[PDB]
């Protein structure tokens, strides 16, 4: 592990157990939903997403992907519902995307690749700060969303033009005024399942909600993503392309459906 951890072939995922041997845990993400095996759960209650008053703020490449970042210090966006109790505020969002069209997602439906995928991060209400809902089991609520290319999705533009003034590591830019409602599907039938973050520290500290529908994307707007950098200013170029983890063992869960 050079300065630390990555997506490249001496840093990656199948390197980071060395310093993160939760790596290797009980309830790892993503993994592979097959569809036939989850089961439809009449007791899920239907997923409320509440972003109209959601505030961003910034958005930052930081040297993995890059994040909008929301005002979190209050119930501005939040999610309830489904398999969540209580208040989930929105804290960021952010993407895993590939090198080429048939790969990038985190998660696969019946071993199928998306071109990537969309987190929305969310953090339990209860537990005060992010800090502490990362060491908690039911701390964190991401709502994650397939994105597969074919027309392009007009809420994710102008997410795409700012990526130049962001190309490598470090940099920021004001990002206010953000609508992440857009970059929804019109569906939000779910998969579920306990697990974790896809990164280091991959702490298991995360309920999984997966929409079923994915979005479109244009190949001009994935392209844009495929421009921008790891590495930081004034160091060789490398490409931020295939920074997503793949699927780690199911084990001992179950995935539950919000549809029949
Ligand atoms: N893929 S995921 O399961 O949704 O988890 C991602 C990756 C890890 N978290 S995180 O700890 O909130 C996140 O991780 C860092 C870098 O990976 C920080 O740069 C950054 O401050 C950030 O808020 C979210
Ligand atoms: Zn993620």
């Amino acid at each position: 592990m050079s300065h630390h951890w990555g997506y490249g072939k001496h840093n990656g995922p199948e390197h980071w157990h060395k310093d993160f041997p939760i790596a290797k845990g009980e309830r790892q993400s993503p993994v592979d939903i097959d569809t036939h095996t989850a089961k439809y759960d009449p007791s899920l209650k239907p997923l409320s997403v509440s972003y109209d008053q959601a505030t961003s703020l910034r958005i930052l490449n930081n040297g993995h992907a890059f994040n909008v970042e929301f005002d979190d210090s209050q119930d501005k966006a939040v999610l309830k519902g489904g398999p969540l109790d209580g208040t989930y505020r929105l804290i960021q969002f952010h993407f895993h995307w590939g090198s080429l069209d048939g790969q990038g997602s985190e998660h696969t439906v019946d071993k199928k690749k998306y071109a990537a995928e969309l987190h929305l991060v969310h953090w339990n209400t209860k537990y005060g700060d992010f800090g502490k809902a990362v060491q908690q089991p039911d701390g964190l609520a991401v709502l994650g969303i397939f994105l597969k290319v074919g027309s392009a999705k007009p809420g994710l533009q102008k997410v795409v033009d700012v990526l130049d003034s962001i190309k490598t590591k470090g940099k920021s830019a004001d990002f206010t005024n953000f609508d992440p409602r857009g970059l929804l599907p019109e569906s939000l039938d779910y998969w579920t399942y306990p697990g974790s973050l896809t990164t280091p520290p991959l702490l298991e500290c995360v309920t999984w909600i997966v929409l079923k529908e994915p979005i479109s994307v244009s190949s001009e707007q994935v392209l844009k993503f495929r421009k921008l950098n790891f590495n930081g200013e004034g160091e060789p170029e490398e490409l931020m392309v295939d920074n997503w983890r793949p699927a780690q063992p199911l084990k001992n869960r179950q995935i539950k459906a919000s549809f029949k």
